């Protein structure tokens, strides 16, 4: 007689989690953890926290409440003091007994997973935002033993090695690039993966694998990472890391001299990077992350333009400006399509005499007509209300790390040094890279801008907005990333400079750029 | 690269032990040899209302094998020793029912929460003798599966059919399953005692020993209600009997003793060891010295060909493992007798005789077996020996052997029969109707045409009326020797040879012995 078996339940996994100084990150990695779409009642939690300056295991005792019952089992391993290692320099150093003590708790987790015969240990780090609820599901779905899943960062770093230098040292190979820009998908044998990766405890090769101590025959530096690379040789697991699609995001890790401040705004880039091309990702439905309040980063005015139906542009730039701390006041964007041939002649619009595309030969366009009467409405607002100062914003543009932080200390270097500025750079195209732009003097971070080509984020001086004003630009139209250079006398062609006649603009751009396009 | 293997499937065996420690020794070292790894095994263990030293046996081997096992759970209750409810040990009132169906849910709740794959169920009496068992029931894939246990009768340990109340029921499909005509697994309404649960199925999650599902409407019996259980969870239960698993006793009475039990379980030891090897105790419990006696007889003979070691180092198992002491007659191998010693004993056949199956005059093994016969009839009259009990090498013996063949002679002397042979082992050849019954003494016969001498009682008397018939010079086979003596030889040219053929014989009805092989 025929009898269906019924499914067999989903694989039993420990999710071990080792936190310090983590509350910046918590609220947003353990939301993503909870949404994982693996059977909570097949999953059990294994938390470790210690040596923390910030709450992280207040929030994380708080959670771990909220969510205990939802699990098969949850084990909980604080340690309120010390809140400091006694041989660290600092919270970002990994001395030799911080080494040891988180390679003694994964052992642990690793121990607690074997007694509780689960299937899979799934190591995620504190900072670790696994933003695809079916990472879980798709790395069981490989059959490997030590399997990770790449994670995208703001650079070329990832948590996983492509070459090893038989001492134990990072190794470039030439096929890291194309594996970190998922150019070739699929999974990689490769010597090295960290922060997040599925051990299958169901495999027999997997007993013999050890966080803690090093291996009989180990002999490289006493670090974690290397200590267990080492020993998935030993017991021949070949690591894998795989790309097939896009599974979370972690922060780059910081010196050893850093600072907390340093990592909580870190993993508030990481946000912003997932704001660029994703929704926001939301915290968990337990934790609440702290309140922050914005300023206008010592600025007079802090401009943002937008035209009205590009909705998305305006909600993305809001949550990446209010992530940032960061206020603004909304100019609502002249729509240049939406101004007939009349209402061009009533403010005397007339485009420069002989004007042609640098790259298809053409006039200017109703696109970069009301583009310009954008930029010109912030000027007209600059002089009327005397505005010194003034940061100008647009609605597709992702920041750099620390933006707040850098663009302040210039703010406060350029100011200390009694500069004659108009405009600042704080977004471009440079366009002459040749030689190198002449660097500002008793100024750090800031060199004399030469042919430039967009107008993504700028400052702007009321000095320098009288300056743009008194060209009169209505009358001799030209693109605005294009006026500019004609302005600070860096145009290329000269029929162009000739139409303008004062052009002493005092053009200055950050270096390096804090701000880049969206989509490039 | 490639994967290593999975490992094995981790599996928790549950094990309810109550006045079990006469079985335990051989029942927990057919567990710690199942070669399935012990590093993906772990055992839960319930023992309560003891009136042995089960609790004792069970914590000595726990704690001899706790380092070996992935886990161990212990669930000890020394008091009380017996339900208030109880008519007895052997009695299931609802509190012994309610209880171990508690300890079973217990038992399926800590499976669950170990996150092991399979939890396997074994009474405290089954003996696992195929290491092979857990690893075929895993083979399988069935949610609930038991292995067929072989058993001295028609019991086993599932039914083939279920009453809309709840009752077994017989089918035609009972016994070839149960004989292994058919083999393979199948579904039946009913498993228990030793089956598996797999706990990787989801279905599984809707199994439980207790409480009873919300509809039961049957008796408070602790196998119809999971029973139930897995009907309502709509899970097959199978059997499979594709080869021997293992041995298990067959249940007794409510008003039965734990003695009983302790013998019945002897008596699956004395099965085993018919084709089988015996079963060893585990290396880690001591098993109870054992003290025989001769049974109330004033000699025990058991015959034997000193060639013949395998019989030999058999029986001397099967008499110490019943507690029956013997005295060791190394049989005359009448084959090895040239034709010179043949007449040096003054050894004649009887003129005429050939053998009823295919026409053979006597032999020489039937010529040396009459002769180790003959010798043990000369001592018994030479010592002078009242009662004696004679053996043989190739005998099963039945169950409650000791007891029953000690109450019958008991019976016969309080009666003050004039007795000269009592057969215990013989192949009855009146069969139509039953021979005649022996007035005031239980289970003992007059006996008719009988045709072996497997093992038989034997008084001075008796031991007399044959040596004077004189038998050496009309020799026939042994087992046809007697029947001329008591006068039931079908052959009236043979009986013809003798001129006294007074022995009174008998026979114990039914018989306590049968051949190995028949
Ligand atoms: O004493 C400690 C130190 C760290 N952690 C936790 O362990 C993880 C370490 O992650 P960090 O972000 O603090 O460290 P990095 O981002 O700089 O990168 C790390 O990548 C690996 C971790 O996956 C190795 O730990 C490596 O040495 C280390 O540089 C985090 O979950 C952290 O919260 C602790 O619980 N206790
Ligand atoms: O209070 C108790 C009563 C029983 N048992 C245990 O229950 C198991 C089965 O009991 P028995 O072998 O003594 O009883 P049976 O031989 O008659 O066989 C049993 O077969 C089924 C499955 O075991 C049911 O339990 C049924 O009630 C019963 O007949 C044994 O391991 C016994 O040790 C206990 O641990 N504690
Ligand atoms: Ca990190
Ligand atoms: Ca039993
Ligand atoms: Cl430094
Ligand atoms: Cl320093
Ligand atoms: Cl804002
Ligand atoms: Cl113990
Ligand atoms: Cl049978
Ligand atoms: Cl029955
Ligand atoms: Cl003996
Ligand atoms: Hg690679
Ligand atoms: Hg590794
Ligand atoms: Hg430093
Ligand atoms: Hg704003
Ligand atoms: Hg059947
Ligand atoms: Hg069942
Ligand atoms: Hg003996
Ligand atoms: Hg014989
Ligand atoms: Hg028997």
């Amino acid at each position: 007689r025929w009898s269906p078996e019924s499914p067999l339940q989903a694989p039993r996994v420990l999710i071990a989690l080792l936190a310090r100084n983590a509350a910046h990150a918590l609220p947003t990695t353990l939301g993503a953890l909870e949404r994982l779409r693996h059977p909570r009642e097949r999953t059990a939690l294994w938390v470790a926290t210690d040596h923390n300056m910030d709450n992280t295991s207040t929030v994380l005792r708080e959670w771990l409440v909220a969510v205990k019952s939802l699990y098969h089992s949850v084990e909980w391993r604080p340690a309120e003091e010390p809140r400091s290692y006694p041989d660290e320099e600092g919270p970002k150093h990994w001395s030799d007994s911080r080494y040891e003590h988180v390679m003694k708790l994964r052992q642990a987790a690793l121990k607690s997973a074997r007694d509780m015969w689960a299937d899979y240990i799934l190591f995620v780090d504190a900072d670790n935002l696994i933003l695809n609820p079916d990472t879980l599901s798709l790395l069981i779905a490989e059959n490997k033993t030590v399997v990770a899943p790449m994670l995208d960062s703001r650079a070329a770093y990832s948590n996983f090695w492509c070459g090893m230098t038989s001492q134990g040292y990072y190794k470039r190979t030439p096929a890291y690039i194309p594996i970190r820009k998922r150019d070739r998908r699929g999974c990689f044998a490769v010597p090295m993966v960290h922060s997040t990766f599925l051990i299958d405890l169901r495999k027999a090769a997997s007993r013999n694998l050890a966080f803690y101590p090093p291996h009989p025959d180990y002999t490289w530096s006493f670090d974690d990472i290397i200590v267990f690379a080492f020993s998935c040789k030993q017991a021949e697991v070949q690591m894998y890391v795989c790309n097939k699609e896009e599974y979370g995001f972690l922060p780059v890790p910081l010196r050893a001299h850093s600072t907390l401040q340093d990592e909580a705004e870190s993993f508030m880039h990481v946000q912003l990077e997932v704001m660029v091309k994703h929704p926001p990702a939301e915290p968990s439905r337990f934790i609440s992350a702290p309140t922050k309040t914005p300023d206008k980063m010592g600025f007079d005015e802090v401009f943002m333009i937008n035209l009205r139906r590009r909705q998305d542009r305006r909600e993305r730039m809001l949550r990446a400006l209010q992530a940032q701390e960061i206020e603004c006041r909304l100019v609502e964007a002249v729509d240049g399509k939406a101004m007939n041939t009349s209402q061009v002649e009533a403010l005397g619009i007339q485009m420069l005499p002989g004007y042609r595309d640098p790259y298809h030969g053409r006039p200017l366009t109703k696109g970069e007509l009301g583009c310009f009467l954008s930029h010109y409405n912030i000027w007209k607002e600059v002089v009327d209300r005397g505005l010194q100062k003034s940061l100008v914003f647009e609605d597709d543009l992702r920041f750099e790390i620390f933006f707040k932080r850098r663009l302040m200390n210039l703010m406060r270097d350029v100011e200390r040094e009694g500069l004659d500025w108009d405009l600042i750079y704080v977004g471009r195209k440079r366009m002459q890279v040749e030689h190198p732009e002449k660097a500002v003097p008793r100024v750090r971070n800031l060199v004399e801008a030469d042919y430039s080509y967009w107008t993504l984020a700028y400052v702007i001086s009321l000095q320098g907005a009288r300056k743009l004003l008194a060209a009169e630009p209505l009358s001799k139209m030209l693109p605005v990333d294009e006026f500019l250079p004609v302005m600070f006398d860096k145009h290329p062609v000269s029929e162009y400079k000739a139409h303008f006649s004062l052009r002493n603009l005092h053009a200055f751009s950050v270096e390096p750029l804090l701000i880049y396009p969206t989509h490039y």
